[PDB]
């Protein structure tokens, strides 16, 4: 029983983390194999920041211009490139820590646990969802960038962000490995913003299941409801609509619990209206939306306690 | 900015964990040198639980009635003990992983990182505060015995929770490295429940602190209290009693955003009278107590957003 937000172990992690250093800058890259991954933004001053051009800061570095250090060993680089808002670091040395790996572009609505990490060192480990406007909200300070978000099937870890920056609501922004920001943010100084959020409905279900198997139904009611009646509810109160992908989703969970998926809809719905009257749901006072049907599945018991 | 619940990086604790099978039971060890520890139930059967006499059943177990597997490799047991709640199971080979590491009796109200593990293989990492009451809010399945609570101070790993059992409650009691049980509770059936909780109070405080760090002064006011005055509120909402030890451990974060305790305790005052209005702190519609003095430190930045 019980349920928290957890991570991944980040020992797998761990082994890939460097620092990287170009001119006074400094921050963290991720080794695999041969190659170093970090923010292009290393090789910006504070005054470049506004108005950087990288292609024409980079071609003005050579490839000792780049200090990377894993441990206390200094690896040398032997190459590097751009690539969208990262640059790859070609070093002398591959990682013998590597994990099996791969990088993916995670979803709107899905989790991953980040390695906060410092001068190469990791300093802790969370869970995040990223967020339906793009932005997580992390714990990041100064020195942060070129921390990774990750999940991990089996032995083989997925990589799926890398930190860049902080927007002014103090939430997070960043990229895919290869580069790409999740969302319409850029690597520069503009008055960026991050977008109104929506609470991902898909997740609260989720946990709402979890409750049930954990032995908990106090929530739930006699109604049931249409996805379209549901919607306009959700409009309400500013809750993503609910899909039929959403619904088919949500399959294993209601098999699981006996729970229709449009009669979980109904209790929501409910909850929604009504508030929670002083009561909680595994252990919270509110709905909470960042666990996912697998996250769901990966940590509750397959068997509910009736 | 932004504020997690944040466990400290697993990968030195997950270099440690080992399968332990004695019978048809297998849980969790943890390998240290060439010494592996697990809670000493796993030489009882389904039956034996009720009214096991440990030193009966271990005296008729060989060294070879134990299998250690650590990853795909099988070590051999060459001496066993009992020590406490625990067994200490030698091998015939020392863990190449072995980090630095100390044995831990953490302490009430105090926090640890939690690697939950089944058949020797981690699973996931969350973060737990030892409550008044000597349990733990985990989440654990069966098969999670033996998985381990931490902290790392530097590079070296402090030991500090073995994992033996679920209470009615949903909630978890084990024991430290040494064996010996966080309360009253013992490894054996009987009726036994977590004693009534209380919120720590010091945490709270800790956390008002951080909230300030990242920027937010709203829940302040204008009073004062004395420690006495403070109390008699605090007992009133099932709150620890403030103490002058409390009061200077929360030094140098009422010197970091120059709010004196006890005004940091009148703001708290009116927080538990009046509630929060509808209002969040950090995130949160209600008073978080599992973040230590040390862990706002260590999270918070050292420069208040002024
Ligand atoms: C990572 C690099 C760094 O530390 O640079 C020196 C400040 C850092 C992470 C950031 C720091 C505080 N919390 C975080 O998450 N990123 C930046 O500082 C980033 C550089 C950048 C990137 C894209 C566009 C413009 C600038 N700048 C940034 O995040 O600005 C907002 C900010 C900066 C410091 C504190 C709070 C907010
Ligand atoms: C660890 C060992 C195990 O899995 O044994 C087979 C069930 C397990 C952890 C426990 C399982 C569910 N959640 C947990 O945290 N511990 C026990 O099962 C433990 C053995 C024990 C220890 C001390 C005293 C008596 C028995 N028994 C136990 O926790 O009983 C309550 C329980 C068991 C299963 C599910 C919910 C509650």
């Amino acid at each position: 029983s019980g349920f928290r937000k957890m991570a991944f172990p980040s020992g797998k992690v761990e082994g890939c983390m460097v620092q990287v250093t170009c001119g006074t800058t400094t921050l963290n890259g991720l080794w695999l194999d041969d190659t170093v991954y970090c923010p292009r933004h290393v090789i910006c001053t504070a005054e470049d920041m506004l108005n950087p051009n990288y292609e024409d800061l980079l071609i003005r570095k050579s490839n000792h211009s780049f200090l990377v250090q894993a441990g206390n060993v200094q690896l040398r680089v032997i190459g590097h490139s751009m690539q969208n808002c990262l640059l790859r670091l070609k070093v002398d040395t591959s990682n013998p820590k590597t994990p099996k790996y791969k990088f993916v572009r995670i979803q709107p609505g899905q989790t991953f646990s980040v390695l906060a990490c410092y001068n190469g060192s990791p300093s802790g480990v969370y869970q995040c969802a990223m967020r339906p406007n793009h932005t997580i909200k992390g714990s990041f300070l100064n020195g942060s960038c070129g921390s990774v978000g990750f999940n991990i099937d089996y032995d083989c870890v997925s990589f799926c962000y890398m930190h860049h920056m902080e927007l002014p609501t103090g939430v997070h922004a960043g990229t895919d490995l290869e580069g790409k920001f999740y969302g319409p943010f850029v690597d520069r100084q503009t008055a960026q913003a991050a977008g109104t959020d929506t609470t991902i409905t898909l997740n609260v279900l989720a946990w709402l299941y979890a409750a049930v198997i954990n032995g908990d139904r106090w929530f739930l009611n006699r109604f049931t409801t249409t996805l379209n009646d549901f919607n306009l509810v959700a409009m309400k109160y500013n809750y993503e609509p609910l899909t039929q992908d959403h619904v088919d989703i949500l399959g294993p969970l209601s098999a699981q619990t006996g729970i229709a998926v449009l009669d979980m809809c109904a209790a929501l719905k409910e909850l929604l209206q009504n508030g929670m009257n002083g009561r909680t749901i595994l252990g919270s006072t509110i709905l909470e939306d960042e666990f996912t049907p697998f996250d769901v599945v990966r940590q509750c018991s397959g068997v509910t306690f009736q």
